[PDB]
């Protein structure tokens, strides 16, 4: 009873582990099947642009070119505009950017477009995160509570007008759809349409960014406050504000998918029992 | 009835404002020195090589700027590790999908893989939670019958979680990273924090800088991540409870003061 269920626990964990391993193997085989074709073509067309510049300029230091490229690669890790023209650059750590950077830290999005290179900044970031991450979780919980109860008001009016004859257990389906329906409008679609017309992104690049942002994965390959274009500055505030509330939306969405995985686990759990039982033994 | 959210919001805003002012105070000094020493290293290359001209350098820079979009990537092992960055929401970003299908798959792979990982991390966190429960049962006998009372023992037993934990999940993997990737002292601890906090800037990655590492190394990293995430998950939530107490202690301390201030105020 005390450590007898602990055996029933460890058997549950190991089985999850392998489902995750398989899922990482499946995802692996899919991604390289999707990216390796465009990898090689970019890998092979960059050696041609090497030989095109090695040979056309014999007087350049033929092998010290990679020495230069590595220094530009080292410059890439900083915020740079290394050009003949445009010798006055912009601050990547300005009064507004460091504010947005702190938002990447406590939310654990961490786009990485701007990362600290100072040993003091590194240590502060460590202390700023370890105390700021729990701080934000309480704000996100409070906002998630507000949205949870804001939606509770808006669904109360919707769960009475649909009360015809022969309607509670099958109304919980239609009311969770309007959460997704309205939800992916205000927190995915509408901010994606805005990003498309402000950052110049494509259709998918906007939705891809919203997902990567609000899933707090944050690759940083797309960031709303990365480039220099115009940035009204009525724009950088509403972004992290959107993030604050949008995170609360996916927090439910991801957890709803989680419960959808609970059921499908059980339903395949019993269906494997059905199948191994019957079918002419 | 009462909100209590708005008050937290402003504490977070001020914390983001203070953190902002600190970060640029820490980085903008080294921002200038690196931006001024790149302009010198650019004239150093125009002057030392009359071979290359003003117009031909900027053509090269834009090609490397075009290479920023790309840079063996996405091999049989790398895409496996990349999927680990997605479901754990670490997302180092050193390797990101450039294909329309890869982006769409990644969206679907995340929306369904993030909850999937949540249950595995919960199961491992359960094991560590009960593995540690065995380790403290022996610690809560041998010197607890002796002088100190047990409400004051809840202090010493939570220290051994932090003390022995930041050894196995921060220090020891950082010492290994220091001697395998050649990182410095802080760069190892900085990576462990950024990794296990799920922030994952990607400025340091155990799978990148690909010259020197073996096939006995890339498995153990994600394995360490799986268990180390469960460790910070508690650590961050414990710090959360520290704040939840300190809030309530300053909560009532302001009441104590606003009591006497207004209590004398009425008496005038
Ligand atoms: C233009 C981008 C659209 C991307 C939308 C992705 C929607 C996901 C649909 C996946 C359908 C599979 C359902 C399997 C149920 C477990
Ligand atoms: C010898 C260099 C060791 C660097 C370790 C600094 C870590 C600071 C963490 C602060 C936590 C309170
Ligand atoms: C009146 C309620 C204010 C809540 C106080 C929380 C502030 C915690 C600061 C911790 C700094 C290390
Ligand atoms: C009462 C409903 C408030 C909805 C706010 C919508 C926020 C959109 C953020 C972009
Ligand atoms: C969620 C689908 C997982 C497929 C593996 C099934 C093993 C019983
Ligand atoms: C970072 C410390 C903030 C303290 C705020 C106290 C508000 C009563
Ligand atoms: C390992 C460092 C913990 C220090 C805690 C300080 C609490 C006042
Ligand atoms: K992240
Ligand atoms: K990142
Ligand atoms: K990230
Ligand atoms: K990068
Ligand atoms: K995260
Ligand atoms: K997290």
């Amino acid at each position: 009873s005390d450590s007898a269920i602990n055996v029933m626990k460890w058997k549950t964990v190991s089985t999850i582990f392998l489902v995750v391993v398989l899922y990482l193997i499946i995802g692996a085989t899919v991604f390289k099947a999707l990216e390796q074709p465009q990898e090689i073509s970019q890998r092979t067309t960059i050696v041609i642009q090497r030989e095109k510049f090695l040979r056309a300029h014999p007087c350049v230091s033929d092998q010290e070119l990679d020495e230069l490229i590595q220094q530009i690669v080292a410059a890439i890790n900083a915020g740079i505009i290394p050009l003949g023209a445009s010798s006055n650059q912009v601050s990547h750590w300005d009064l507004g950017s460091s504010f947005f950077f702190a938002g990447t830290v406590i939310t654990t999005i961490g786009f990485g477009n701007i990362s600290p290179r100072t040993e003091g900044g590194k240590i502060f970031c460590i202390i700023y995160a370890l105390l700021g991450i729990p701080l934000f979780g309480f704000l996100l919980a409070g906002v998630g509570d507000q949205l949870g109860t804001i939606f509770g008001k808006g669904i109360a009016k919707v769960e009475d007008t649909f009360i015809k004859w022969n309607v509670q257990t099958k109304i919980r389906i239609i009311s969770t759809i309007i959460f997704i329906l309205f939800g992916c409008v205000l927190f995915v679609a509408l901010p994606a349409v805005i990003f498309k017309h402000i950052e110049g992104w494509s259709a998918l690049d906007a939705i891809y960014f919203v997902v990567i942002t609000l899933t707090t994965i944050g690759f940083g390959d797309y960031v709303a406050g990365g480039s220099d274009i115009e940035y009204l500055d009525f724009y950088k505030p509403v972004v992290w504000f959107w993030i604050l509330v949008g995170l609360a939306y996916f927090a439910a969405v991801l957890s709803m998918i989680g419960d959808w995985l609970r059921v499908i686990a059980k339903k395949t759990k019993e269906a494997v029992g059905e199948f191994r039982a019957h079918a002419a033994e």
